[PDB]
C-alpha cells in the first residue's frame, strides 16, 4: 500500500529483522530492512539534530546526525528517487515504542524543497520553518498518538502527565500542503530536512526510534506497525 | 460570512461603489469600497509586479506596483491585522470580468510569512514560491474559474482557445496550507507577497482587476461577485 | 566626519546629555542624543534579542528588543534613511563601557538587505548569519578591543581572562562587504537585523550599551568615544 | 601559485591540451586539464544558466548547465574540496577570448555557503544574489577587463561600443567577502552558484569560454592566461 522513504534513527537492535547489535541510522527504501546503515552513539537525555539532503544531480540521499560536542554518524546510499516515489508526495516524523520505551520529542522542524526548471529564473520552492508549536498547529497532520503544545513541543509518542514515556505507542506528523518532487522541465531538484529531537527514556535499553520520511500523500499509520516497524511499515519485509 | 483584507488592481472606475475615475490600487478592509486608493497606469498587455507587505510593528500594510521602465504606483493603510483577521488565515489570488473584460493571468506568485518570538533562536517561517505551474497544481485550491497549466502560467479567469478573455467570469487560487499569522509570545509577526500579471483586454475600458487577498480558511467565492465585486465581496457595501 | 544611523541599547541613564533615568532603547539619527527612546527593562546576566527593520515604502525604522518570558520593548521612528546615508555603507555593531562597565558579548548575527527593482524578477539581496564565530574571521572589520573566538563569541569590548567586563573600553565589528541601499530603478529597498547579546555586569549600574549602527564605509571609531558615546559619535551634541 | 577549482563551459576545442572536439563542460581541479568533461551543446546569442553545487557529505562537485527548451548537459566528480582548497576562499567568474572571440555576458550571479556545526541551532551561512549591475559594484572585485553597468549586465571580456566582442581579452569578478568553506565542528559544509550567461559571437567558431571558480582570497589573472587558459592558469599544465 503506502510508498516510504525514510531515515530512521533506531534506538534497539532487532537482530532478527537485520539491525545491527547497536544504536544505528539507516535508509529504508520500502523495507524495515535498511539499505543501509551506520553506527549511531545514540545520548539518552541530549537534544540531537538531524540533516537530511538529496539532490536529482547525484541521486545520493545522505544524514547526519549529530550531538553537541561529540563526533557525527553520517549514511548515504546511491538511490534515484523519481524511480521510487510519486511526483506528489507529503513529508512527516514518525516514532514509535514498543516493549521498551523512550519519549520522541520534537523540539523544531524545517524543510525545503526545490524545483529548478530549465527556464531562466524559474524555481519553484517550499519552506516551512517551526521552532515552537501550538496546541491547535493546524499546518501538520497528526497521526496517531502525536500531539502538540506540550512545552511548544512535538510529542510523537505520547508521554503521561509527569513526563514519562509510555510503551506500545506510535504517532506521525505530516506538513499540510503536498511537496512536488518532480516535473518534466526540471534540471535540478533538491531536498533537505532538519530536526532536533530529544530521546529520553528511563531504561537501558531504549526503543524504538524515529525516523523523518517521505510518503505517498494519503499515506495513514499501518495496522500493527508499533514497536519496531516505526510507524511506517505494516511488516518486517 | 467571510473576513477578507485585500489589496486589489483595479481597472474599472465603478465610481457609483466609490472608486476614483480611473484605473487604481486600494487597500479593502472587508468591504469593495477601498479604504485607501492611488491612481494606477495600468498598461494593457504588459507584464507588471505587485509587492505587499506588513508588519506587526509597524501595523502598515503597503504596496507597491510597478511595470519595466515605468514610475510604480505605492499605497498604504495603518491597519493592525490582529484586530481584522483570525490567526490563521489562506493567502491567494481572486480576479474577475463582468461586462467589460480582460485576462487575468499570473505568471509568478511568492509569498513569505514569519513568527518571531521571545525565546531565542525561535522563528516559525513559510515560504512558497510559484515560477511554474503545473495542470495538476496540487498545492493550490483553485475556486470558480481559475485554472493552471496553461503556458505554465495561472489563469484566474476564463481564456478561451484563441486567448480571448471572457466576460462575467471570476477565479480564485488560494495556497493549500493555512498560514499562521499570530501566536501569543510572538514579537514581531511579518509577511511579503509578491507576484507578476498579465492583464491583456482587446477593449478600450478593461475589466475588472486583481486581488490578493487573506481570508479565513474555509473561503469560498460569495454569490454574484463577478464584476465589480472581485470575486471577494457579496455586496457593494 | 562618519554619517551614523544606529539603534542603541543603552544600559546607563546620561540624563545630562538627554538619556531618560533608566535603560533604554533609542534611535540615534546622527546623534548621541536619540530621536526617539523608550524604557527597556536591562536584565542583567540573560541572553537577549534585538530586531531592527526598515523599508523604504514605510520610510519607519523599529526596533524590537525581547528577553526570554518577559515583555517586549518597541521604538520606532520615521525617517527616510535614502536622505540621511550614503547609498553604499557598511553594517555592524558596537559597544563601550566607561567608569561602570559590562560584559558587550555577541553570540550571534544576521542581517539581510534587498532591492527590488522595477524589472521583472530583479532583485539584489545580502544575507550573513553568524551563529558562531572564529579566531580568524576573515569577513568582519574588527576595531578597537573587539575580538572574537572566546566561546565562538563576539566580544565587543575587554573581557580578562576571569570572564570580567573591563572599563573605558571601546570595540565595533563592521561586515566586510559593503552594502548597497539604494539603487536609482529600485521601488522598494528593505533590511532586517538580529542579534542576540549577554550582558553581565557584577556592577549594580553597568555601562554603557550595545549599538547596530550604519555607517559609511571607511567609519572608525571616533577619538575619545569611549563611554557614553558608544564607539559611535565623536561628541555629546 | 593560486589554487584554482573551477566549472568551465568551454567553447574552442584545444584538443592539443586535451578538449574534446566539440564545446563542452569541464571540472578542473588545480589544470586546465579537465578532470571530467561533458559534451555541451553551445548555442550562439541564446541566455543560458548554470548551476554549480557541493556538499561535504557526497564530496561530489556537479554541475548542471541548461537552454530553454533544450536538453542539459551535466558533468560531476568525485572531490573533497577541504583537501584542495584553503579554508577561506573568494569565489568569482572569468572569461577569455583568444585569436577567435565571442561576449562573455552575465546578466545574473546568487551563490549560498553554508556551514552547519554540531551545536544545537548553528548555522552559519553567506548568500549575495545580483539580478542587476551598477557601474560602481563596490562588493565585487573586478580585474582585467571585467567591467559592469553596460545594460545592467556584467561584461567579462572586452566588448566594444557597436556591441563587438573583442579578441585577446581575459575578464574575472570575484565577490569582496572572504566565503568560510570549512571550519573544525561542521557536520556539513555545502555551496550553491547559479549564473546566467549570454555568449554570442558574430564567428563559426567561438573562443574561449567562461569558467566559475573557487580560489585562494588574492588571487589575480596569471600572467598570459588570455585565450585557451581562462584566466585561471599560468600554463596548460
Amino acid at each position: 500500500a503506502d510508498t516510504i522513504v525514510a531515515v530512521e534513527l533506531d534506538t534497539y537492535p532487532n537482530t532478527d529483522i537485520g539491525d545491527p547489535s547497536y544504536p544505528h541510522i539507516g535508509i529504508d527504501i520500502k523495507s524495515v530492512r535498511s539499505k543501509k546503515t551506520a553506527k549511531w552513539n545514540m545520548q539518552n537525555g541530549k537534544v540531537g539534530t538531524a540533516h537530511i539532503i538529496y539532490n536529482s544531480v547525484d541521486k545520493r540521499l545522505s544524514a547526519v546526525v549529530s550531538y553537541p560536542n561529540a563526533d557525527s554518524a553520517t549514511v548515504s546510499y546511491d538511490v534515484d528517487l523519481d524511480n521510487v516515489l510519486p511526483e506528489w508526495v507529503r513529508v512527516g516524523l514518525s516514532a514509535s515504542t514498543g516493549l521498551y520505551k523512550e519519549t520522541n520529542t520534537i523540539l523544531s522542524w524545517s524543510f525545503t524543497s526545490k524545483l529548478k526548471s530549465n527556464s531562466t529564473h524559474e524555481t519553484n520552492a517550499l519552506h516551512f520553518m517551526f521552532n515552537q508549536f501550538s496546541k491547535d498547529q493546524k499546518d501538520l497532520i497528526l497521526q496517531g498518538d502525536a500531539t502538540t503544545g506540550t512545552d511548544g513541543n512535538l510529542e510523537l509518542t505520547r508521554v503521561s502527565s509527569n513526563g514519562s514515556p509510555q510503551g506500545s505507542s506510535v504517532g506521525r506528523a505530516l506538513f499540510y500542503a503536498p511537496v512536488h518532487i518532480w516535473e518534466s522541465s526540471a534540471v535540478v531538484a533538491s531536498f533537505e530536512a532538519t530536526f532536533t529531537f530529544l530521546i529520553k527514556s528511563p531504561d537501558s535499553h531504549p526503543a524504538d526510534g524515529i525516523a523523518f520520511f517521505i510518503s505517498n500523500i494519503d499515506s495513514s499509520i499501518p495496522s500493527g506497525s508499533t514497536g519496531r516497524l516505526l510507524g511506517l511499515f505494516p511488516d518486517a519485509n
